[PDB]
């Protein structure tokens, strides 16, 4: 019955077409967001950013399945008064919580990483329930490049703390969105497309076994990894070519038992976000759902209509919908670019 | 590259249109058990015989029969009519395999468990029976199970093991590797409960391709031919509904979506159960890849009773072969009723 | 040379026939100890006692190499105004400090635990560093019982902690002591020394595995492991037994490039502690020395006689000063029973 | 006491200054060994050449403990009409039997191997027992070179064939040499100390590994590995600082429970090979025992002063019997430079 309630959880993430916001980005992450635009990074804009986009009724309703919030956020009113986990509720969306404290770097390891978060878990899993929260997300940092990184330690290690993060948010009636991200846009970024397929097929295979050994439920949690993908300063794959080996990778080693995948954009323009995921979805039945778990893919274009300004609240959900609707179309493989 | 593509197509071949694999690969050793309890004397002459007879069952094998396992033996031997008994198989649209394990040892420090020997000279036994016609191959691990003790970890990987290196050398030379990880319902001990053996087998299925991702087995390349999730043969009280459902439930969470297709053992069920579960398992939607069957016992018990070692009974055993193999077909396609009989 | 100088901490640590005193309890447990004797667990008396302990000059001086703290004590002045670890430091003994934040229940691992405290641990070792701490204490706890505990599902995830942990320690320069305890005094405690040596087996490879994994540096760290032993309540084997099996378990788990084992006492009386190590050192050349790192077996007797009470800190140190000396005479192999007396 | 007879054997073989002779060259190898200087590999010249060092009787009674042989030896009468293996008993000497049927390519991994000889071992073993060998050799051969060489994947499985080879052995009786080669001196050969050092080590990890999970008492086998070294065309590495690193690998890696270490000459030259092996010994004391298993160091002087004529038996002997006694001394950390006067 914990079981049923789990999977119910985590169908309805990636069912009729619908995917996540990833509106997780923590203090220093979505400051460097808001740098980038020229925008202060105080709590009331981040407050005023996200309650723009959670009042974005078309997207809530009719797209997102989900939202991934920062400790800050789950916590946080609109400035109607209305905790912010309430309108997302009553467009109908899950509330979800990032859990995990950061990838900081891994002791003998040079150049790569470690996520943080397990301490004090199971007490913050309760609270966050009560609060609303049904799912949760870690994310797994492998760096890359074209022969010494990743190392089996660093991915084995992470895998073993995402297995570990999992079966805690299970024990707690919450959905892992488990989350190992072969990096496109690291420090090194010239591999190809061929290499991050061998990378990323040991790192899932990894992470995987772990989930097995710790006791995780497939059928309740959902994988949101990275596409195969060449390396951001070396894009050549086409369109069709990223379609098919990611789906080609998925198919070795994610197992039907989980109920969906939901990618992360991970560098990648809007426009390809979107695009790669309709193609894979046109690819013929799979064993799991393709949806998206989009941060910059969903946000990038609604962030700079914004520009921190209240007078551009309804031109920023509008570009925030109407991305929305194009990975919404994407999900279900109905995507084109005359759409746009 | 194009020889992962074409490993493709073999499996494919294999589990595709509702058909499925005669496994007719019995060692000297076993299908003399075989004959010995229908009182027919085990000589070459008499294995030739009733392998013939069942190759020249045109209905059952053109229409049901997608491919068929066969022992050293047999891939050499010619049938009465002066062709090969394989010239037969192909004649018919029926793909030949060779079984290439040398049979399941002791297991040095676990008592009570087995390690399959054959991996020495494989490359060169694997190149022979590809210029033989043998486009698919086959090695059965056999896993013991009790209620707390048996299988131990060391068996499974060890096991697991000698399966990986078996099917990287399959592959290389062209043949599609048959993965068999056979956990016994009618071993020693058969007394099992139905939730012992979908633990068990949800180990040794996760190990299997644990070892054959490290060894660099083409998952699109092979095929798994495992025991259904199933009760011990002396405590038998899992329904037909359950049986299926657990075993689909295993295979989702252990069987990796790229594996084209999965190829039952009966492993001494009745014909009637193989025939029921493997239907019961493809009415219940959507899946991953295919369903079929790879039977020895339950595609041939009958049929040999029926020959009973003699000339006459050639037109009667094919009967009941027949009859068998068009059952198999339909619960393939998810189409088998016990009216159809 | 940062690899130099963790090999030298270490060294020094179970060097010349001494000890550690393992003065490590948290909160909880230490006033689980006080309730015993019924003495309140504040902050002052928590302060009181373990002053007594560091400025027991005759023990600390002779037989203590090195004083595990708990955060508290680390950050603690004597009423005599210095630092707590300056008594300690000017005692000749190095300052350490538990970094676990203790085992709590492990998902899906019913009745057993996972040892948390890796978060922010590079800050924490770099500050404790600062204070003094040379080297560092993690406690992973392993249930046992005869058939079904410790699963190697727990073992796997402790070790995997435990590996994080020691890289941490040496990367800040601090040497780790590795706590995997095989409990004899859990909730079971009525198995026997076969299982333990069976468990303890298990659980010294899949420690040393994944430390191996982690580029642990072997040379600059300490294994504090329990004895080889039957459980509380159903204690057989002999004096001898316990130390033949231990140092075979050890020889067969721990490599020669690890500089020492520091054991605990686990629930032993003060006695068996002090001989079972004085035994295994009396059997001959060991790779690795042989030495204590006891908390109870160290200090049950001084707790006993201090009794909360100012005026008993000459006999409480007294007490403690035996239980030193004679842990000093078992590392050098030269206890007997008569210098008890 | 199925342990007590391995371990007794095991301590035999490394035991008083002594070590084994490796006259265990397969058909083609030996071939390779005689075509250098001129000789025909024929039946007879295999059996004058090993008769010659069999029969060096000062040699063979103070400095071998035990020679490895290839089946055809074991097997083989000498002039006189008595077996070689009762020439060998009567030295004081142990029979012992290579019992793999060489190192051939691995599947899917391009220029790496995998060793055969699993199948019918326990037979094999069996019948060699009888016949007075009391234990056996395993090589596994792993390729290097400066990042790419070996894979994790070749080593894993040829450590788990050294396992499965290694509990048979015991099974039977015979205690395993187990025989783990980084080449010095295959295709890729300039290699730094370094990278061997981290080859190395990663290797003799996993098969220890293997070891314990296949249930093999470590007590009760030897390994035979290089030593750390750089490869053949980039020696730099001084006499001391090879000593030294492989020491130092050995500590990290082979548990104290191992008996002996006996090396593999593995292309250095005799001189070289004698040296090392002596400085190891004069560095204290160690876990194990440390000594010699040489073919090439122990014989290529030999077998070139032999040069295929029995007129020539004499000085043959004499160059194998003052290599014999350098690796004695060696064995006891007595070599010098001019002790080879
Ligand atoms: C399949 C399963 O057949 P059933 O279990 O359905 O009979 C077959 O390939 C068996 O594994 C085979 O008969 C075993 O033959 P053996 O290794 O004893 O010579």
């Amino acid at each position: 019955s914990m079981n049923e309630r789990l999977e119910d959880i985590a169908l309805t993430l990636v069912g009729a077409g619908k995917g996540i916001l990833a509106a997780d980005e923590s203090t220093a992450t979505i400051g460097k967001r808001f740098e980038s635009i020229g925008v202060e990074c105080t709590e009331d804009n981040r407050r005023a950013y996200r309650e723009m986009l959670f009042t974005a009724k078309e997207a809530m309703e009719s797209a997102i399945s989900g939202v991934i919030l920062f400790d800050e956020t789950l916590r946080q009113k609109a400035s109607t008064g209305q905790m912010l986990t309430d309108l997302i509720r009553d467009a109908g969306a899950v509330p979800g919580i990032k859990v995990d404290t950061g990838a900081k770097p891994l002791a003998a390891f040079p150049q790569e990483t470690i996520t943080e978060g397990l301490d004090g878990l199971r007490e913050r899993l309760k609270d966050y329930y009560t609060l609303g929260a049904r799912f949760a997300k870690w994310r797994a940092v492998i760096a890359i490049d074209a022969q010494t990184l990743p190392t089996r330690g660093a991915i084995s290690q992470n895998a073993q703390a995402l297995a570990r993060y999992a079966a805690l948010c299970q024990e707690a009636g919450l959905v892992p969105i488990v989350e190992p991200e072969v990096l496109m846009d690291g420090p090194s970024r010239q591999h190809s497309i061929t290499r991050c397929f061998e990378v990323t097929k040991v790192v899932l295979h990894t992470v995987f076994k772990e989930l097995f050994e710790a006791r995780v439920l497939f059928e309740g949690m959902i994988l949101k990894p990275n596409m195969v993908i060449d390396g951001k300063d070396a894009r050549i794959a086409s369109v069709e070519e990223v379609a098919e080996k990611t789906v080609h990778v998925l198919k070795q080693t994610v197992p039907a038992a989980v109920p969906g995948i939901a990618f992360l954009s991970g560098g990648q323009t809007d426009e390809e976000a979107t695009a790669h995921l309709s193609a894979m979805n046109a690819l013929g039945a799979l064993p799991w759902k393709l949806t998206f778990s989009y941060g910059r893919a969903l946000q990038a274009a609604a962030l700079k209509a914004w520009a921190g300004k209240n007078e551009n609240i309804v031109v920023a959900q509008k570009a925030f919908c109407h991305r929305a609707r194009m990975n919404h179309l994407a999900a279900l493989g109905q995507w084109t670019k005359d759409q746009e």
